[PDB]
């Protein structure tokens, strides 16, 4: 009970819907001082077994959340075969967790260049350094990458989208809030088909 | 480079294999005052779609890493299904992240009678407050529950273990070690038959 300081998690915490409670959910972690609060365990599958990482949040909307990556990486060929994630978003400082499970799709080339444009340039440059799954054997081998990349954009201020960096956006179809209590009896309510059901803790 | 407060991971920090490092880095997490250092994302297959949801982690040894819960559960059906799951320690504030991938045993009614004893009188009633099917609709009827289970043992100085109650182990079949830096240009090592593998930071 005392973890996010608050009475039970209940039905009538869903009135206006589960982006409004996820939103001020992830408002209330920010705003304890959690790392990270946006970032999130995403769980995709690679020949029928699961694969997880985690990832950051940075569009939350009604279609969904969304997260920015390399085509060219693990999650998005296993994303190309089975176009179905699961993600976590692990507050445990607050004894919370939502969980968004749906159908990914890509996002469009207008939204990837604006989270391209609000990228400090550091980062801008790192993304590019990354030389999608090239044999590296040590970390200098790291190093050279980031300075071969610095030097070819040190005369450029406005660093071009890499050919294969976009996003993903995992659809709300089932929705999950986690709220723990002291005494193991967890408030846990599902969102599907905008029915609501609650769970007992032990699943 | 900042969060941890080290140099990069490298080859060198596995010289005693992937549990000591393990080890290290959960023992680091607590020393930090992470909440739930030992908690982990742990991702199951259902009908060929990933689940996400957090664990805690009570066993980890040579064997790999354990986790307890109600084999009558989401997980536990899922689990029977496809014996394969990944999970993730998100250890955000210290910009580090701890995968684990493998096949899935059951732990033994030896050890699920030893981790059942260490739990504290509150835990083990909250765990049998939990009935496996029965529906709920209201956050009272919890209540009663817990209410029913406290009653019914009033008189049991030592609860036995519940009937559907046990653990499973995923064995270290891939381990990742992901250590963040500010320039992007994150270090990762997968383990894998004791072969190491440094990784493109972009997967």
């Amino acid at each position: 009970p005392e973890k996010d300081g608050c009475g039970d998690l209940d039905f009538d915490w869903l009135d206006d819907g589960w982006l409004t409670l996820l939103r001020r959910w992830l408002n209330d972690a920010q705003r304890a001082g959690v790392s990270e609060p946006n970032a999130m365990v995403l769980a995709t599958v690679a020949d029928g077994k699961p694969v997880t990482r985690s990832v950051l949040c940075k569009i939350l909307d009604e279609s969904g959340v969304a997260f920015f990556t390399s085509y060219t990486s693990a999650k998005g060929e296993q994303l190309a075969v089975t176009p179905y994630a699961s993600a976590t978003f692990p507050w445990y400082q607050l004894g919370r967790q939502a969980h968004v499970q749906g159908p990914v799709s890509k996002v469009s080339t207008e939204e990837i260049f604006t989270y391209w444009s609000m990228r400090p340039r550091g980062a801008q440059l790192g993304a590019w350094a990354s030389q999608q799954s090239r044999p590296v054997g040590s970390r200098a081998q790291l190093d050279n990458q980031l300075a071969e990349v610095t030097r070819r954009f040190a005369d450029q201020d406005q660093i071009p989208v890499p050919p294969g960096w976009g996003g993903y956006r995992i659809a709300p179809e089932i929705v999950e809030f986690w709220q723990g209590r002291e005494n193991r009896m967890h408030n846990r309510i599902r969102v599907a088909n905008g029915r609501l059901e609650r769970l007992q803790p032990g699943s």
